[PDB]
């Protein structure tokens, strides 16, 4: 799982030669201000080695947003992206409204040495995903030559190739899986993403416990069925529990989250987890709301006493997170990925924030511990991950196109 057998930038001679970097900046953002710079941060590390070993330029490219392939610049331009990354940096990013180009290329053709490049978003150009929408919103295809122009305007920025972008590794675009430089390295991040899951998922520290959270159950069927063969113990929370809750406890579980289709497979998912040794710990209470809202009346409800006329569970309880903090208190090993709660609202972010606190202590008597960032919860940890879709497609056992895109050692 790990990069071991390729190409990594550590290994990556870069001195007077052109590094362009595909990298994920794809930000949270709020009327183009920037609300989590993480993915930024976590960049910084490659591009500061490239420059401290005399690359001559480091240009970078991303996208942001889901644009489909039309520009819009006064919606999900990177140029935010550009002043953030200089304050981080300490260091002077110019910003480039395109992408491709000749304009671009004659940008990047030789910089002065030093430089810092960041391009303005790749999905303004429907050539990256290689599909997307027209100005009217109909479906569109790119055309393969143009793609292939695309990908070779790409690759002229650079005299070598370093993908960076952990968070955008499972999607084959064509900043990721399309540029024609015969290096082709995987950046620190990257790096130390695939070191951290492929610990987890093929060589743990024992007990090892995932902990699964989020609300759908059917799309993480095969996450659950490929964990079942790697853990020690399993806490299925959120929205999620729910359909184990009725179908294996004749639970009431009023208005609730419930998965039809997730529900047909729930008996199966746990004879699986019996049959494997794999203890499963459920919420045994819940925090109740009248209504799906921040600002709900709530209550307070166990298993055995159900939700009731036509409440809804939108958080674990008090005991549900001493179940939680025993399992935590067994393990050595701890995947966290998808929240037991509804956080975003304080009323029901207890389970959340006493999980974390209970993750936090764990890490600090040497429990190496992997959490997702932003849907999970709100560096006291070992590892906070900055992909989410991708990390889910390495735990549901993927492989991962923008890695395997990379140059083999
Ligand atoms: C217990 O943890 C969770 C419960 C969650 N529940 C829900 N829903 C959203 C769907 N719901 C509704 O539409 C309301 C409105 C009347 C029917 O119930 C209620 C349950 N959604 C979610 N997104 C939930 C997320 C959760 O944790 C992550």
């Amino acid at each position: 799982m790990s990069l071991s057998n390729k190409l990594t930038l550590d290994k990556l001679d870069v001195k007077g030669k052109r590094v362009v970097m595909r990298v994920d900046f794809n930000v949270p953002m709020k009327n183009n201000q920037i609300t989590n710079n993480q993915r930024i941060k976590a960049a910084v590390p490659s591009i500061k080695f490239c420059l401290d070993n005399g690359a001559k330029s480091v240009v970078l490219m991303s996208h942001l947003g889901r644009p489909d392939g039309v520009p819009m610049p006064d919606k999900y331009s990177l140029e935010p992206v550009a002043a953030e990354l200089k304050s981080l940096l300490g260091k002077d990013v110019l910003f480039l409204k395109d992408c491709v180009g000749p304009e671009v290329e004659n940008a990047c053709a030789n910089p002065a040495a030093g430089t810092v490049i960041l391009l303005e978003n790749l999905r303004f150009h429907v050539e990256e995903e290689g599909k997307g929408k027209d100005a009217s919103g109909n479906k569109v295809k790119a055309e393969p030559a143009k793609i292939d122009a695309f990908r070779a305007s790409l690759s002229k920025l650079g005299d070598v190739y370093v993908n960076d972008a952990f968070g955008t590794a499972h999607r084959a675009h064509s900043s990721m899986v399309g540029v024609n430089l015969p290096q082709k390295a995987g950046g620190f991040l990257m790096k130390k993403e695939l070191n951290y899951f492929a610990k987890a998922l093929e060589s743990p520290e024992r007990p090892f416990l995932a902990i699964l959270g989020g609300a759908k159950v059917a799309d993480k069927i095969q996450l659950i069925n490929n964990m079942l063969d790697k853990v020690n113990e399993m806490i299925i929370g959120g929205g999620m529990a729910f359909t184990f809750l009725k179908v294996l406890n004749n639970m009431e579980i009023g208005t609730s989250l419930y998965d039809e289709e997730g529900a047909k497979i729930v008996k199966d998912l746990m004879s699986k987890a019996e049959k494997n040794g794999v203890k499963i710990t459920l919420p045994v209470d819940f925090v109740t709301a009248d209504k799906f809202d921040e600002n709900a009346k709530t209550g307070q409800a166990t298993v055995a006493s159900g939700i009731p006329a036509g409440w809804m569970g939108l958080d674990c309880g008090t005991e549900s997170s001493k179940k939680y903090a025993e399992a935590v208190g067994r393990a050595k090993q701890i995947v966290w990925n998808g929240p037991v709660g509804v956080f975003e609202w304080e009323a029901f972010a207890r389970g959340t924030k006493s999980l974390m606190d209970e993750v936090v202590k764990a890490t600090s008597r040497g429990c190496i511990t992997i959490i997702g960032g932003g849907d999970t919860a709100t560096d006291k940890v070992s590892h906070v991950s900055t992909g989410g879709g991708a990390s889910l497609e390495l735990l549901e056992g993927k492989v991962l196109p923008g890695v395997d895109a990379l140059s083999n050692v």
